[PDB]
RNA sequence: AAAGUUACA
RNA sequence: CCAUAGGUUAAUGAGGCGAACCGGGGGAACUGAAACAUCUAAGUACCCCGAGGAAAAGAAAUCAACCGAGAUUCCCCCAG
RNA sequence: UUUUGUAUAAUGGGUCAGCGACUUAUAUUCUGUAGCAAGGUUAACCGAAUAGGGGAGCCGAAGGGAAACCGAGUCUUAACUGGGCGUUAAGUUGCAGGGUAUAGACCCGAAACCCGGUGAUCUAGCCAUGGGCAGGUUGAAGGUUGGGUAACACUAACUGGAGGACCGAACCGACUAAUGUUGAAAAAUUAGCGGAUGACUUGUGGCUGGGGGUGAAAGGCCAAUCAAACCGGGAGAUAGCUGGUUCUCCCCGAAAGCUAUUUAGGUAGCGCCUCGUGAAUUCAUCUCCGGGGGUAGAGCACUGUUUCGGCAAGGGGGUCAUCCCGACUUACCAACCCGAUGCAAACUGCGAAUACCGGAGAAUGUUAUCACGGGAGACACACGGCGGGUGCUAACGUCCGUC
RNA sequence: GUUUAUUAAAAACACAGCACUGUGCAAACACGAAAGUGGACGUAUACGGUGUGACGCCUGCCCGGUGCCGGGAGGUUAAUUGAUGGGGUUAGCGCAAGCGAAGCUCUUGAUCGAAGCCCCGGUAAACGGCGGCCGUAACUAUAACGGUCCUAAGGUAGCGA
RNA sequence: UUGAGCCUUGAUGUGUAGGAUAGGUGGGAGGCUUUGAAGUGUGGACGCCAGUCUGCAUGGAGCCGACCUUGAAAUACCACCCUUUAAUGUUUGAUGUUCUAACGUUGACCCGUAAUCCGGGUUGCGGACAGUGUCUGGUGGGUAGUUUGACUGGGGCGGUCUCCUCCUAAAGAGUAACGGAGGAGCACGAAGGUUGGCUAAUCCUGGUCGGACAUCAGGAGGUUAGUGCAAUGGCAUAAGCCAGCUUGACUGCGAGCGUGACGGCGCGAGCAGGUGCGAAAGCAGGUCAUAGUGAUCCGGUGGUUCUGAAUGGAAGGGCCAUC
RNA sequence: GGGUGAUUAGCUCAGCUGGGAGAGCACCUCCCUAACAAGGAGGGGGUCGGCGGUUCGAUCCCGUCAUCACCCACCA
């Protein structure tokens, strides 16, 4: 079985001196399917930009095999503004249309005798078999076979006026018009539904090439992965099974290296009392020992884990009126989001808002917000609401400035609502809490980046809270803060998640999206949504298709 | 399940 | 009945000793390295086996450089 | 002899006579001398063999460059106005001598390491075999006969003769003291002392052999030797350590410092010594001239420390609305400004003498100066004067500078 | 009883007794390149090693460390095997460039890979270990008692200048 | 019993439009089935749930193309086929059980032989295990060879060991002590280069929250400020502070010096080539200076046909830059 | 004589090359109770040993002294 990619010794420094990747010796065998776990920071887009040929800094040789091709889908899929839909799509088959274009023009040659056979009429050969590679002639088929099966927006449409789900979609698409042999994907589910996902993941295990994925989710990864890499503070650790076991597999490591620096800790204070001692006469004290407590004397990598200090300031003390809107409407040329929706908001509740990709749960907080103007208007808010809002896309840092910087500003310190906070304290209230001050916007990871982004935008001290997808990129460890400090929150937010279970561990009023812009809400929790449903439900039970792709 | 004590004419 | 091992009798040799030299089987350490462990001393001292008047080697599956030389051994250079 | 320094009460020598320590291979550089000279010279070897042949070679006349390569030039560099190394000075082979290298390498001297053998006639254990233990005590089990008991159990007397049992000779030891310590004796004698039928003692003969044995275990014993026997060899181990180093005269004449050191008592480069060669009013002294200081002394503008006055903010405890504006007390702690007065290695708005650096001028001085080359030694210093650190303004203390 | 022949005869060694542990016999173990011997012409009521040391009353708590015993799941892991990638050479395509078949080579190293170690239990007559500070009762004298920190556990019986 | 691979035989391929599950080109015409059907009853499998594939039963001669309005055409073969899958083979790999014939036997019997050695022969029992050889991982004071620094008011213990600043240090340089005080093992693509511009600390007076001290205004003052970090020396022409443009934090050299015992270290005008700033004169080969460090060996990376053990390459060397 | 460590609320102790400074029980009030204990609710405390120092911060960093706790004082 000759592998696909293979990684010897494989290692790679960050500034400073910290072996994100150290010793890292894998093999890739055709038909695998590897789930890549770990951390905010553990270097698992690292490993994966290594995987692409991004990055050759790298110690050790990583190399696949040739002629095999590989599909990188980063965590930042980056998109032209400027193009519309199929602007951007084509760029996938951009050979065969460029040699159809040059077709066109080669096409006069026969009209007009101007250098006739020796100098074009061989190269429209070569012009052939770049079609003939692929099928070339048939590729508006092609290009609307894909469309339909990833239910991507019509072509007309353009690339900035587009929604984060579709945005995705678009990226996904372009990768795998390409037709590759190993996929990479960084977080392929960052901003899909649940259609989305669950067509994604037939597709993958579908896939007859080799998949390496980085999921911070466990369901879809149970569904797609054949095995697990760890990837923890610096070592690689692979394993069989689903997501359960290999949890109490990591529980089990981590209980045991606990143990080890605590006898560590007790070995060193023990040899310690006994270098504190004197001589006693003219004899040994010994420096073997001193050499082995020297040698003794280390480091040790701590878990750079989150865990629960996700600081939702306190807002401004809020009355019974927070929110109100009436026959709310709002329409898109032809396709309409929000046909008479109204709803008010009690305080103190925790609204999950939840439907399909780019039905509207990003413009109602562009309405609330006030940065869009609804049609049959009546959006109200209560006169001691002060309101704090969470954006889907984290394009407004700069990425050149500093962790502290961009979140505080540079001012020493930080004022929320009433009481004036040192912003260095602030900072490290988001797990910056020690030299991770220093980092750059830019240099930082994904999910560093969703916590500088809460952490900046949580700052100005509103009693009301619009969150767009706030667990992007975040880990199931930030994942349980940002959820316990939604819970200890006086004032009230409106979540917008694909996120079932965190949706559900919190929300305590759903608004969820339908078909043909009916926004149904619903004053409860999911559980008691989901009996509704069953109170009051329909005869059937299957949802997808699961179209195509070759052919 | 827990439930101790509280000087006399 | 086999046959072999074994036994018996003959004839034929060799045993042991000896100074060095010679071929082989094993093979130190002190010392030097200003310590020492690679390394050196040194394949030396020593032990053992086997010859001979010498012994070993010896007649290219050797060198050399498109010219050539022609088995082995020893001496002087090459060259510290 | 060793030392800073020895009559030293530090070492060595009783004395005589004899012996006893810088040598010999090669190789290399320098000096003298001899021969030839841009040449000199052969080695092995042949040889009627100190001749004569033999020129294989070696060194020299050309260097530069890592090299290719170029060549009285070359390298660097894109190139050098450049710069480095060379060109404008004879070598070579003997002989004698001074060094160095390899050999024991000036002589003597370890404790040790390795190799091969000799040892269990001493002593450790064990094995086979066969001897020794005067004399006297105590009385175990068991047994018998009676009492007993249903039978036992038990009990008495008699018996019996156990025991790493008791006392004590031979025998085996070795606790105490004295003597003896160039002894009667390289461990004993004398007077006492322990065991003395046992894990005893003893004869003869065996067996275990050196990182091995044996050990009722002390590192004990293994032929007067044992934390690794003895004999022979490697072997003249190695010894930055100690000792010793032998005839005479003449000339010059040190150092005990710096730097480095697995280095401090060793060594290396430099300083200082000597010999040779070559060179300049080269060097030294004094006079004059041109310089830079930040020392002694002094001073207090600076950094600090100080006293005393005069102005005096502020600061600490009471008299009050023991919140405000603070409204009033210091026989005041107190730097800020001024007037006086001190102190300072790490203070300076000042500042010598000397010393040092350079120039000129004589006189004087066996060139005293510098360079190159051969040979060293020395790198433990001591005290005294002057300037200081440290110490106690101690030390024949210790550490620097200079004489 | 033994011991430092030759400054130590003892509280030292031994000892009967005790415990732990190994050992199923071609025993463990020891001497020995090996053959083979002892153990033993014995056979777990036997033999070896270790500690303690008649007898009497006893021998408390700690398995965290080191060792030993058991476990086999997972991780790391040797020699082996030599996939894969890279390079050297060159028949040719080119005779200007450069590429490069087959072969042969240099290197790199996928896959396979046991015991150990990590890991999970046990074991102290295995080697070993067996706490602080503060307050508190008719005098502060002391604390039966209480608070708290740490530990693997905090020294029990009995002895004690 | 399995794992993996390979060859066959099957089975399988729901987009939209289309009659209805359409893999790809085919390449061709009609074949299929009657060697018994286009079906009904029945059983399993797939099932993107439409459905087409299937073992059967009497009945056994009709299903699609061809026709085209779809990007494409009609399981109407064998294909070498792609995708998945399942079966018999095939190799191999693992594990297990049985066997005997290697091997073991310190079981019995027989012979050599008048011998509990040894050998041979029968037989029993184990048995491809055990055991040994080579290679290899672990363990291994059982044994062996060694190491285990120096200074030091004796040694040990403590402290120190390289570099920079001041004093000791005696007005040139240098100058010791286990003398007296402190620091370094970096920072900076600007905090470097230039060209313009600018001048502090502190105090007094007036001024909204606002005071002992924030920002403002004018007066004194005159560098008591500042310098990336110790101390010393220096700095107004600023070496201090601000801004524009920038890369001289250049490459090859280098008269001449200073300082070292040397290794080495430092300063440097000027020359050549290219550059930045400035209108120019000019300045710039790092930073106000003095700390911010490590010889050689060995090896790594890039460049250079300098070399290349018959020749052409190459390997390995050298040179340059660097780790 | 030399060396090391500790100092944090009333007590015993945790505390990030910074971030009012925390835990048990003590203390305060209120419930519960005839009344106390125990239990339950609320609450407050601080020289971070002290003058010192590179610092965006000194509790943890920064020489030092103050005290109590140790350790060593060997050949001699
Ligand atoms: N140049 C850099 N210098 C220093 N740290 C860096 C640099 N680049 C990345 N890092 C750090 O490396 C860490 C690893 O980031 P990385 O993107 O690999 O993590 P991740 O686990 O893959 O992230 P995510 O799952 O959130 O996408 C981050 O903490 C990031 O800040
Ligand atoms: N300016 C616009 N013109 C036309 N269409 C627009 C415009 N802005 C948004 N849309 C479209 O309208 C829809 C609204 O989507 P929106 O960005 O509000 O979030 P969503 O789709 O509800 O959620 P999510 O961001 O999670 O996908 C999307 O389909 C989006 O592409
Ligand atoms: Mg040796
Ligand atoms: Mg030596
Ligand atoms: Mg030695
Ligand atoms: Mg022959
Ligand atoms: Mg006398
Ligand atoms: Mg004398
Ligand atoms: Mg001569
Ligand atoms: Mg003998
Ligand atoms: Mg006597
Ligand atoms: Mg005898
Ligand atoms: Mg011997
Ligand atoms: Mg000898
Ligand atoms: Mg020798
Ligand atoms: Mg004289
Ligand atoms: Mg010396
Ligand atoms: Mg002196
Ligand atoms: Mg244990
Ligand atoms: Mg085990
Ligand atoms: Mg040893
Ligand atoms: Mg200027
Ligand atoms: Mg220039
Ligand atoms: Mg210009
Ligand atoms: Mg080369
Ligand atoms: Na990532
Ligand atoms: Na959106």
């Amino acid at each position: 079985a000759q592998f696909v990619y293979t990684m010897h010794r494989v290692g790679k420094v960050v500034p400073p001196k910290r072996h994100i990747l150290k010793n890292i010796s894998l093999s890739f065998f055709p038909g695998a399917k590897i789930g890549v776990l770990g951390l905010n920071g553990a270097g698992k887009s690292t490993l994966l930009r290594i995987m692409a040929g991004i990055d050759k800094d790298i110690e050790g040789e990583a190399r696949p095999q040739p002629d095999i091709k590989i599909g990188y889908l980063p965590q930042e899929p980056q998109l032209n503004p400027e193009h519309t839909v199929r602007e951007s799509i084509e760029e996938a088959v951009s050979e065969v249309v460029n040699a159809l274009k040059r077709l066109d023009e080669v096409y006069a040659l026969y009209a007009d005798p101007d250098a006739d056979f020796d100098k074009l009429a061989a190269e429209q050969g070569r012009l052939e078999e770049i079609i003939q590679a692929h099928d070339g002639h048939n590729l508006n088929v092609q290009l609307e076979r894909a469309a339909d099966a990833l239910r991507l927006p019509d072509w007309d449409a353009k690339i900035a006026n587009l929604s984060g789900g579709e945005r995705r979609r678009v990226a996904l698409c372009r990768l795998l018009l390409e037709k590759p042999d190993m996929l990479l994907l960084d977080q392929p589910t960052n901003h899909l539904d649940a259609e989305s996902v669950a067509w994604l993941e037939r597709f993958l295990h579908d896939f007859e090439g080799t998949v390496v994925a980085i999921t911070h989710d466990r369901y879809f990864l149970d569904n797609v992965a054949g095995w697990i890499l760890e990837l923890d503070r610096g070592e690689g650790i692979p394993w069989e099974g689903n997501y359960s076991s290999w949890l109490e597999q990591k529980d089990q490591r981590l209980a045991q290296e606990a143990s080890q620096e605590a006898a560590r800790r007790k070995s060193i204070e023990k040899e310690l009392e006994w270098v504190r001692q004197g001589t006693k006469g003219r004899q040994s004290k010994g420096k073997a020992r001193l050499a082995r407590f020297e040698e003794l004397n280390s480091t040790e990598y701590q878990k750079r884990n989150e865990t629960n200090e996700l600081f939702i300031p306190p807002g401004p003390r809020l009355g019974d009126k927070v929110l109100e809107v009436s026959n709310l409407r709002k329409s898109y040329g032809d396709r309409l989001l929000i046909d008479s929706l109204s709803f008010s908001i009690p305080k103190g509740a925790i609204v999950g808002i939840i439907g399909p990709n780019g039905a509207g749960k990003s413009t109602l907080f562009r309405m609330i917000s006030g940065q869009e103007q609804p049609d049959s208007g009546t959006i109200t808010l209560g006169e001691t609401v002060k309101l704090a809002s969470v954006d889907q896309f984290r394009d407004s840092m700069d990425n050149s400035k500093t962790v502290w910087e961009e979140v505080s500003g540079g001012l020493d310190i930080m004022k929320i609502g009433n009481t004036e906070m040192p912003s260095r304290a602030y900072v490290g209230r988001f797990n910056f809490k020690g030299v991770d001050q220093g980092k750059r916007v830019g240099e930082l990871s994904g999910g560093e980046r969703g916590r500088l982004h809460l952490a900046k935008l949580l700052q100005v001290g509103g009693n009301m809270l619009l969150l767009d997808q706030p667990t992007n990129d975040l880990d199931i460890e930030t994942l349980r803060a940002l959820e316990n400090a939604l819970l200890e929150f006086p004032g009230c937010a409106m979540v917008i998640s694909h996120d079932r279970w965190f949706l559900d561990r919190i929300a305590t009023h759903i608004l969820d999206y339908q078909d043909e812009g009916k926004v149904e809400f619903f004053e409860g929790n999911f559980t008691e949504y989901e009996e509704y449903k069953k109170r009051t439900l329909g005869a059937d039970a299957l949802e997808p298709k699961r179209i195509k792709y070759k052919r």
